């Protein structure tokens, strides 16, 4: 198992305090892993600065070929990557093999293409006697910080467009899930010039804090809590760094009377509880038309109680556990304070779902109003709340009444209603009659307190490039 | 008389708080006293923007396009009046304003009326089997928008046109020293937009400005001004995760090689180092001159600069105006004096205040500045240019890049190869070759590093004020 | 004065050949006789374009943009004179011209004024080490543009705005029947544009049109018209490898599923099958109605259509006008009578000529037609709609796609699934869902298969008229 | 032992018509006899393409992107074999094919894998109130693709990668003299794509190509070849309104100013005027030299060119191969003979046949040619370059533009002003500055005027093979 930080032209154990990397399924320690010291952080950033000189001067083709080689290397080792991810996060092995790995390999391959495919206003004489052109150039050194929920995929989303933009990068995985990052580092070191990608480990309050405050770092990219993003903006303020923030979401699900309830329920069953609902796009805030409200709750309760987790065979598991005991207790806290109300009812689950490990029972919270904590605030667990609306209510207006703005869905067979909702929802993504589906050509990213910047799509690469106007006077 | 009232939703009204003394900077004489917006007026402006957002975020590009064309028409119809007003408030030579500034302002509103109808995105299709995707660019919300004093009306064009054009609503604050043209445009705009789409409030950065950028309902803050002001805006944005658009000033390097057209270089810096009394984030101010031509350039530029006309009775004969305030003049005076204390630095011309009253400073050439001098490292924002010698053993691009600024730059040489190598490698939002300072409404202006991010002019300005949305329809 | 002169470079000039008898198609009365261009005048026209191209191709996007706005302005100031003249020439009901056509025409010129400033391409950069590449879109050359009679002033807008906008010069020929608005506009254009950028000649397709499209100096031919004419343009392009832009014919299919809003469908078809007396290549003319609603759709459409007002003295009360000519009316009649003699076919309303004078035909509904019937295979170009039944077993999208035409199409269903599958699979340049006929100057219009290729409206029309150029500078 | 079978849907078949004698152009010796497709195999290939279209047109961009990556990978795994076979068929020196062609071919396929996932269009949104528009780029149909003999495998990549990538199916015919690499590629492609997506037939232009281009189910024709062939393709297209994509050859002018690096110019022409024995449409063949450096250029070029190595027994030491055929060689020789007859022209070196066996021609410099000479007006497609003198009185760009061709061009000067002025006024799809011939897969290659239209390489190649579609949903 790879345990070495990638610092410039060499691999190197951390010299600071160890993180106790836990198996979330059993609670047992996977490994103790020392974090980067400040000296190592500086070294990594210095290497990045050194590599920038030559790496910012590569052609799109050269960088494309490098992204394709990272993709091969991952593919060639998809199995071990999948198993290591499964171990680190308690995800079901086939979900990782079948959903995550091909998505991850496709991401690197998608970026290899977008790198050769940036557009801009056409070159020409916009002032008489002067020829203008627009380039999209590297920005500088990127500090990249990843959450624990989709470690290897988060790494693809952060690194592919950063490197592909001609930038050099110092990358930090979550303290809980550094594993796939250290293995991918060993692989990248054999493909990329030294210092183009640097990988350090450690806590957000020490190592992450040092990276986001480092004077040489030009852009900070982060996915995590709203609170973490606010820290990033605060640090950014000190030296006017560019930022890229993906800050979570409570995705609204609007269900009209003419929805296919079977599709809706099966949709929420998987997409509302996938990855134990530790997903920023998780279907969790349900608005249900009054006519189908009771049927929805009923049918959803029984379909949710069949969700398999913690089974002795990782083939039959549909959802995994929560990342930590801390994460589980927080999910349990939001559920208790919901079960607090004499108008809210927990129809299924609500309790913790194991002795050893950090499992939580799939939960349906019903009767919840716009006022309630479970609706207004993010739960980040295998929990879903349901809220009634009527034909006299503007469910889009209700959905839009939020600090969040990442992802959303609308379920109805009526093209008129679905398209009206689609044009009015204040969310980075709106699915119609599905939820949760991503494709690497299409942008994922919040508005409002969910943040700004996109993962996947040409747009991410645009996020990591500087737009430059060149004007030549020739009269 | 003059336009005095704030535009607050459907209401025109006077400020409630402390009066600012708006000064004629040529004379130091008072123009008018104008009261700041109260906290209640700020909140009311924002609430009006919130209400107007409902309908305005729902208009089509053609409708918005048509509004931008109308605003442009209104300004064009009153072009001489805007120009005189702006000349008065800033001390800009009347003809520079009439010929350079108004036509660029009008054309800006017209450019953006086009841009609104011409946003591109990845094409719609089935990227996943049985699912149709499309990409939209939607409004972001309410924009808090704050302008500097150096180009008040133009900066209002740059801040409002793309913001409104993206289907947003705006609360706009001009600099405390330069509200006059903003309150005039506000009158015309109220006759064109539905109420609350544009709201204009006056006041100091530390009072009115601070309250606006910290308003919970404002989702985007756009600021042109000081690096320190952008740092304050970012700190405010940290509280509710607002989007930000920051143009924070520059220190444009001008790389002059031995094979430049020296006459061109000199007439270049004479104009673009000193235009608007150097109160321009793209001023040609940090010169790197190759050893073979350093002394001739210093000698010729000094000669050229000392002929710059200012503070003449006949305003059509003036080339540059004064600095905006006593504070600004002193700051420039203090930078120059600290530079002259340096034994290796020679002030070859100017270097002192330039008038008995009002806020003129003499056009100044600072020779012999090095890469670690304050005058090379920090923005001065006065009619001041420094020159730094490099040799053929020195990488002048590397020197130019060794800066905290990233806004604008130029390279002078007849050699196409050196010119394209430098254009290729310069870490600046903009790089001119054998000119400086020329802008065009289709082309983006905006910085990197501590100059900030976001663009003004071009379709990129409009992209900054819209939200990219992915719509995916599962059909089977 | 009613404008009658050809614009040839810097001269206005009467044609010197055979006169066309321009008719009032409401009454069949003569309006004026208009001489067509000689070969000499066509040569001078193309020569003037050649000469004007030198300078025009070197203008900036902003200069061309401003010229387009000035053209829009001129049309807007004379909107009513234009509408009155288009009504007189074409029989189009006056308020339809005033409220529908003119605003769209004016907005087309303005849309292109923006589009000229907003062309994109792949970004400049170093795609090979030490080489900077950039992409420009430059003028093509001299364009010969040929227009049909159905929408005379709008076709001129679609043909000229992007051609001129892209830096090209033009020789435009209106259809022989409808030259009047083109000649009025040529007079206004001459006061705005440099001589010879736009030239306007009159005459018949087989004399003047044939001469224009065969001219060796003409680099691109644009035609909107019959499939046979597009073929003739293609034959002519073959002699000198001219670029071509061909909009050639539409027989718009309308797929109505059993779950459509039937009231909306009926009201849609009442408006869109008959607008401009069905002289529209996007007319909703070939209807496919599912077994469940077929009968009711036929009854309700029959009834709705029988109320369409035309040929009333008060022109403000007319909903549709006459056909352009006696020939065109006689052509429509033949198609319909031949259809009626078919055993499985029923004419449920209309089917006769509709006036004692002029060239009206009764709005007609034709039920029980099949894929094999002439009325369904061939474009009729008159106020005639046909309804064909299909069952849940049939693939109506395949039926629709079983055509040589590929211009426009609509699908009517409240089911989002059915609507999206159809949208993705229809082999048509345009697909509406739950409407038909609605255009917008930002979105492209043009065919696939034998409907041709090239777009009108949108940035794509401007792209058709510019040449993509790769410029690569070796710098090491 | 080589691949000899046509690919016709799910089957490999020997052609059944007359055999082509495929020759080694270095020796004149026979390589293999290879039968043409019959009319029935042609119809079969097209019908297989029609059937495969139903499924292939409905694949996602990712699916197609992966198909292109596997084709790229397969060629890469057999790079040396492909190289050897192309070197045998064309007599191209082995390391030119290995180091220049193969990497360009393989990268072309990877480039398009990327472009497929990266198409853009006007953004989706409500251009009319209550109507969501979006733009798609969908497949056009069945492509008939015809390739020339000069770059067989590369032309195949240029034709197939974007056509397949746009979701079309294809029937491809290589040049009758160069089928060998296409048949080898056919086996690899057939292990990767669904049957009938790509079909490969062989034969003469007059028989098989003619039958292919005139097939009524072919919706688009792409030809790279001679102007005459392009006119024939247009002739065919007139009969069913087929889309066309035409690269019809070049006569690349090279403008050399008095202040160019003459060493570079000489070295540029030595390589880029004679690469592939000048059987290349971008060959640096028409030189315009300033009066001050004309005599120097001619002298030094002559020197440089008489050292060009060819027909050595060690192929790694050969820099150019032979002409493809005797008819080609005799055409080149006949062009030179006629130039030599002109009294003001001097063949300074070469000008004769260059081998006893096979089809070598001597690298040739033709000095003193004017604008009026045949050798300047007409493409020669051999190892021949002509030089014309211009003075400072003359506008050399205008001279370059006085041409029926418009494919590629270069300008040589140290002066950035002169380079950029030229680059903006040259009427050529490509202009290089201070190099020639350099291509890159992201950048388009295609001509104007009689060089045709459409692009090879770049996203524009893909746009040429897709149909732009507007979908509009009335939601209210
Ligand atoms: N995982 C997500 O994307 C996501 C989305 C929405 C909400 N959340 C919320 O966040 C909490 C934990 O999730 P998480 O750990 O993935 O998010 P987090 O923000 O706590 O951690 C994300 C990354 O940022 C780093 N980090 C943390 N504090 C930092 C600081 N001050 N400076 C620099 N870097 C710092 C972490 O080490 C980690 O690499 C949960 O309570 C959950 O509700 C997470
Ligand atoms: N208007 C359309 O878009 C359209 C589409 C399909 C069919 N049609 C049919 O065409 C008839 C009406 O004619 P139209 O004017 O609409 O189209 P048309 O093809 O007859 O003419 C269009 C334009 O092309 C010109 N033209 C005609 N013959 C030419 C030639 N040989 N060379 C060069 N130019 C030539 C005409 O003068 C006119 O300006 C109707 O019967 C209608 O059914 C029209
Ligand atoms: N190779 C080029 O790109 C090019 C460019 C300009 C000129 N030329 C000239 O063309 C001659 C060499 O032939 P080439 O293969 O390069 O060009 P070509 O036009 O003769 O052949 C190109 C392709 O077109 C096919 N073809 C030929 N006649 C056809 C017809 N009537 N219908 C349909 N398809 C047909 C051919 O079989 C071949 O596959 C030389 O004399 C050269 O001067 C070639």
């Amino acid at each position: 198992m790879d345990t070495q930080l990638l610092i410039g032209s060499r691999f190197e154990a951390g010299t600071e305090a160890e993180e106790h990397i836990l198996n979330p399924r059993t609670g047992a320690g996977i490994i103790d892993l020392a974090e980067a010291s400040h000296a190592q952080i500086d070294a990594a950033v210095d290497a990045a600065e050194r590599a920038f000189v030559g790496w910012s001067q590569t052609t799109p083709a050269e960088r494309s070929n490098a992204l394709l080689k990272i993709a091969d290397a991952i593919e060639k080792e998809a199995d071990e990557f999948a198993a290591l991810e499964a171990l680190n996060c308690g995800k079901p092995i086939n979900a990782v093999k079948n959903d995550e790995l091909p998505a991850i390999i496709d991401c690197w391959r998608f970026f290899a293409g977008a790198v050769r495919n940036l557009h801009a206003p056409a070159a020409g004489e916009y002032l008489p006697g002067h020829t203008s052109m627009i380039r999209r150039d590297p920005i500088g050194i990127v500090g990249s910080i990843a959450p624990w929920n989709y470690p290897l995929m988060m790494m693809a989303w952060k690194l592919a467009p950063a490197i592909g933009g001609g930038n050099t990068v110092v990358f930090k995985p979550s303290e809980q899930t550094p594993l796939t990052a250290l293995k991918l580092a060993r692989l990248i070191a054999d493909i990329l010039p030294e210092g183009v990608v640097n990988v350090i480990t450690g806590r957000g309050e020490t190592v992450g804090n040092a990276l986001i405050n480092h004077p040489k770092v030009g852009m900070v990219s982060i996915t995590g809590d709203i609170a973490t993003g606010k820290k990033v903006l605060a640090a950014a303020a000190k030296t006017v760094k560019r930022t890229h923030l993906e800050l979570g979401g409570k995705a609204p699900v609007i269900v009209y009377g003419d929805a296919d309830l079977e599709a809706v329920v099966n949709g929420i069953r998987t997409f509302g509880y996938y990855n134990a609902g530790q997903d920023c796009t998780a279907a969790c805030r349900i608005y249900a038309e009054a006519g189908i409200y009771e049927k929805l709750v009923a049918d959803l309760t029984s379909a949710v109680s069949t969700i398999r987790y913690n089974l002795d065979d990782d083939t039959e598991n549909e959802i995994g556990p929560l990342i930590s005991r801390r994460q589980r207790d927080r999910v349990a806290s939001f559920v208790e304070r919901a079960a607090d109300q004499k108008h809210i009812e927990i129809t299924t689950g609500g309790r913790t779902g194991s002795d050893e490990g950090f499992f939580f029972q799939p939960t349906v919270v019903a009767g919840a109003t716009q006022e309630d904590e479970i609706v207004r605030r993010e739960v980040f667990g295998p929990v879903v709340s349901v809220t009634r609306f009527t034909g006299k209510d503007d469910a889009v207006a209700w959905a839009n009444d939020s600090d969040y703005g990442l992802a959303s869905s609308v379920w109805t067979k009526d093209i008129s209603k679905a398209m009206r909702a689609a044009s009015r929802l204040q969310y980075g993504c709106t699915w119609i009659n599905t939820h949760f589906m991503l494709t690497n050509e299409m942008p994922h990213g919040g508005i409002k307190q969910s943040g700004y910047g996109k993962d996947m799509s040409v747009y991410a690469l645009e996020d990591y490039t500087a737009v430059r106007h060149i004007m030549i006077n020739h009269g």
